[PDB]
């Protein structure tokens, strides 16, 4: 059993070249910046920190995290799978509390890596790349309580807008090598949440229902506005970085490659989840909304991944991906004018990306882990 | 003007590194088997040969070869567009005419070759790449000639049949190293349509309108029939050899790739085309049989000369291709129920097959001649 299920789960080929590993061992993480609410809350982890036992290994944090992530919000997928039905109010809470607990283990991780010499490349690629994952359901647990889904092109603007604004976050960090945090950055956008969960709760439908007198729009668009107004402003200052903070030859990027190649790829898991929105015959994205949202989102946080990848390993990205075979088969099911029930079809490209997804992180993260010989979840 | 025109010929990056190359320097040519008809032409192929000056480079032959092909099917095309239309006599004699040249220049080119001295892997590599351009014209040409466009699912079928088994020949030496040489070869195929132009100019279309008494069935099924009969044949032997003749490891092929990567490209061009032929709404092919034709036979031609590549520099064989950026473009125009005039994009996607080809083409052969110190069209 355990030879089938691990031969299952390890990618044929080794991901990475012999070179580019140890290319990875010379990587020292950089940062800078700081945000407008970070400074009040490091009194607050650094507090929770110091009660962890020193024998939890960091990346079992990070796996409990996700875990209690993941758990609430697809028991809120569960009740609500339209964006039109009201669950139970407790739901709502337990999805605000694990993001709380998420923030809270999160923001702590590194504290007690640091502070246990524990500190590893294989840390910052677990890290980034459980961020990568979580984001996705953060933003459609947050299209659940504001019940977008009966106004699909806002839901499909704002689930979308995050994950590209996060990639493209992560983007600037592979052109110039330093995680630069903005005034509004992951913590007050999920302390927005956070929030916002708890007027659904207090407020209800009737809430989300009523009119703002002065604008003469509906309240479900405000936090849609707001997204807008938000990626507007986050893009400027990530665009001035990127196209004037090129540390390579001639400007490019740390690894020699054009500073627009990573837009490619991003661009092209937003732009297939366009094309299948607007020629869809069977209104797929309004009857099946969160199921659609989590099949590109596995999609869009491994290609995130790829980059963290390309990052650690300053390495090319390659557009051709295995990632982009679940959405193919949606899209070439739509080009025989849905032959084949799309929702079928939807069920068998989730399934296809969550494995996909599962494969590559579980090879790159054992072929690290085997180079640099420490075990991901245990401390020696 | 030559600064920009070499620049827009060359392609940006080196399409081999240099191990591969110098690993093509250590090929060896190696052929094996005698077809049917060869031993009575050599004879002439010999005295014709002799008369040929010895200051002529090869490759100068070939492209003089495929110019006089080129242009006697561009005419025919240019006469008869849909494929139903009549042409003057004496095209037919000139096309007839034409491949008897191009047949008797192929045949020469290697044993003027060897008589000087000027043998090199560039040669071999043109020389199989002036066959895979020329394939495409001949069948094409053949299909003018018995009117072939009138009943489109056999001329679909015959014209991309002589393309996959001309390149299954070649990956059949893709595994085993060695070109085979069958009963019914090229010089068979090419002799059978030089006669059927004949019958053309002698019968004409009533000729192929006849009725064959005992079989019910219409004269222009016959060369389909033959190629059906012909496929079959041509593949069993071909098949026996893919499968227990591979020469590397475990019984892999030399490159040690599976055996059966090379008919995924293959197969992705004759899919492709097949694809856009049963969506079409306008009934594209039937409209411009000849346009379509020329379109995928620059894309299949390049994926057999890609082949012709990946068998001399012994290496693996990409699935991304640039090649099928073209007959993306008319397939997600069709996605998208022909918002632009499908014909227009069909020209669009022809100049582009045809410039990559070219671009193609002449960016390794210069790569290949500058490392070799030897000019292409001209002996030291
Ligand atoms: C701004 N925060 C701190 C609130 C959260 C977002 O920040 P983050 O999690 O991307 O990184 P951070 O600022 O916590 O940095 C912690 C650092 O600890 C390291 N790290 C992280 C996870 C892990 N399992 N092992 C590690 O060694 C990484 O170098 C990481 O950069
Ligand atoms: C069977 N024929 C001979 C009728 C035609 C098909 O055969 P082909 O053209 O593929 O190869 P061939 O049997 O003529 O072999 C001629 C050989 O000459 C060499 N050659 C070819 C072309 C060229 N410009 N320079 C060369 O040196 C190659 O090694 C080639 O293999
Ligand atoms: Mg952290
Ligand atoms: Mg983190
Ligand atoms: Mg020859
Ligand atoms: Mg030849």
């Amino acid at each position: 059993t355990g030879c089938v299920l691990n031969k299952l789960f390890q990618l044929p080929t080794p991901p990475l070249s012999r070179h580019q590993l140890k290319r990875l061992e010379e990587h020292r993480y950089q940062s800078a910046g700081r945000s407008l609410l970070e400074p009040l809350m490091q009194g607050y982890w650094e507090w929770l920190v110091r009660r962890v036992p020193s024998w939890i290994a960091p990346n079992l944090i990070t796996i409990i995290g996700l875990s209690i992530n993941i758990c609430t919000t697809i028991l809120l997928v569960f009740y609500c799978p339209t964006a039109t039905e009201q669950a139970p109010l407790w739901a709502y809470i337990a999805c605000a509390c694990g993001l709380f607990i998420y923030q809270s283990l999160d923001a702590i991780d590194g504290k007690q890596a640091r502070r246990t010499n524990s500190s590893s490349p294989l840390g910052e690629l677990f890290d980034h790349g459980c961020d990568s994952l979580s984001t996705v359901f953060v933003v459609l647990g947050t299209c659940i309580a504001v019940q977008l889904g009966t106004n699909p092109d806002w839901m499909f603007f704002c689930c979308f807008a995050g994950t590209f604004m996060f990639y493209c976050a992560h983007w600037q960090t592979y052109v110039s090598g330093t995680l630069r945090f903005g005034i509004i950055d992951v913590t007050e956008v999920q302390i927005f949440i956070i929030i916002m969960h708890l007027l659904a709760v207090i407020g209800g439908p009737p809430f989300w229902q009523s009119m703002i007198p002065v604008l003469n729009i509906q309240m479900k668009i405000f936090p849609a506005l707001c997204t807008v107004a938000g990626t507007i402003f986050s893009c400027t200052n990530y665009f001035r970085v990127i196209f004037t903070g090129g540390v390579g030859k001639n400007g490019s990027t740390i690894a020699g490659t054009s500073v627009l190649s990573p837009f490619l790829h991003i661009g092209s898991v937003i732009t297939l989840a366009a094309m299948i929105y607007k020629k869809s015959a069977v209104q797929l994205f309004e009857k099946h909304p969160c199921l659609y949202i989590l099949t590109f989102g596995f999609v869009s946080a491994k290609i995130t991944n790829k980059l963290v990848v390309a990052h650690m390993t300053k390495s090319e990205m390659h557009l051709h991906d295995t990632a982009f075979i679940g959405p193919a088969l949606l899209f070439l099911d739509q080009y025989f004018n849905s032959f084949i029930d799309e929702y079928i079809v939807l069920w068998i490209a989730l399934v296809f990306s969550f494995f996909d997804l599962i494969r590559y992180c579980v090879s790159v993260c054992n072929q690290i882990a085997s180079h640099l010989h420490i075990h991901v979840f245990r401390i020696k």
